[PDB]
């Protein structure tokens, strides 16, 4: 129902789990280059992924290009530096949820230009540093989908 | 705040992500043997895990042993065969959330003896088969923690 954006993702396995997640939820995936792997990389193919789970994915050469072609109504940045928690905001159609790379998170140059209410954190206990990227995306996507009533889900 | 139970988990990487998840959330982890890896396996150590993230983990030789030593107040089984969704139930202290193996899910012999209201599914779109185990656990744990007010979380 919403759009998920990975800013310069590095590890193919995480992205593979995220593509499966987006196909299982109906969320659309955007990737902002440079990526840490070839798009034709095995770690997304031999991985167990179905080719139909791809192609609904948009790749953007730069962040600027992404903003200019998508014109997100609202852009959220998931960052352990955020103040409101992911479940304390009210998602709406038109929202884009952006995540940073596994080894460094979203650039301060980008975060600096975003409103405080749109930089959100997933809660963690003391001395936690961050969570695995694919797990962060799963938690965020499912919290948004829960708020939006799980439109599109079907019983098996 | 709650207890997470992995029934015969097979792949070390998933369990590694789950141990990091439980340490980041304060949830307690239980593993029901046989596991698919040695407890002394590298895929949980060279993985980037901190030894303190372990030892709060309980290993059980059998499911029966687990029931007899833990006496869960309520035991939930996460299964794509469940009717209520994970966010449609009201978690409470004392709950144990159980997940099945990556290649087969929880045995019907166990599911058959559980009440319908305690076999829960995470929603998915048409023709979805299941989600990655560590992602399923993350989504469930964070939904429960959200309901319980994120007790124990701290801002970084
Ligand atoms: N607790 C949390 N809250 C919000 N986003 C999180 C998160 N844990 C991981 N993420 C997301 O997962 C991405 C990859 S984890 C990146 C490492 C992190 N920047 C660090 O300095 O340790 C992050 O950029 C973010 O989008
Ligand atoms: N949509 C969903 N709802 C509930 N639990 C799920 C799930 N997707 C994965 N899981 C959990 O992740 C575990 C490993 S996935 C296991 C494969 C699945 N039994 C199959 O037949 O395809 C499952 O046993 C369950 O505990």
């Amino acid at each position: 129902m919403l759009d998920i954006v990975l800013y310069e993702p590095e590890i193919p396995q995480n992205t593979g789990n995220i593509i499966r997640l987006c196909a299982n939820t109906g969320f659309r995936l955007h990737l902002i280059e440079p990526l840490g792997f070839t798009w034709d990389d095995k770690r997304l193919r031999r991985s167990g992924l179905d080719y139909h789970e791809f192609a609904e994915i948009k790749r953007h050469k730069t962040f600027e290009a992404f903003l200019e072609s998508e014109k997100p109504k609202r852009l959220f940045a998931l960052t352990t530096k955020g103040c409101p928690a992911h479940s304390q905001v009210k998602f709406k159609l038109g929202d884009y949820l952006m995540f940073g790379p596994e080894t460094r998170g979203i650039p301060m140059s980008i975060l600096n230009e975003m409103p405080m209410e749109q930089k959100i954190r997933i809660p963690m206990t003391a001395n936690s540093r961050s969570m695995n990227l694919s797990n962060s995306v799963a938690v965020t996507v499912y919290e948004a989908w829960r708020q939006l009533g799980y439109k599109g889900a079907v019983n098996l």
